[PDB]
């Protein structure tokens, strides 16, 4: 059901937002994404769902 | 498309397999699962897809 959606997220070294990422898994207060060629887990409260 | 499937995986502190887990994301050589109440990423080459 996830079509074209971008997501922003902050790093643990700086509360500064980071470039957009691809949205893959979406359920509880957590969202799986992929910035470079590596998938990682990010708390939903530290990410934002933007539409493409 | 993921119905009832269990997955085993080894830890980084010991090449010993670990209890079964729930299969959620499935794509490249990586698989997202959930053992306790926390989701983590595990390389597909370090996990096994078992049917329920």
């Amino acid at each position: 059901m996830i079509q074209n959606f971008r997501v922003y997220y902050r790093d643990s070294r700086d509360p500064v937002w980071k470039g957009p990422a691809k949205l893959l898994w979406k359920g509880e207060g957590a969202v799986v994404i992929q910035d470079n060629s590596d998938i990682k887990v990010v708390p939903r409260r530290k990410a934002k769902i933007i539409r493409d």
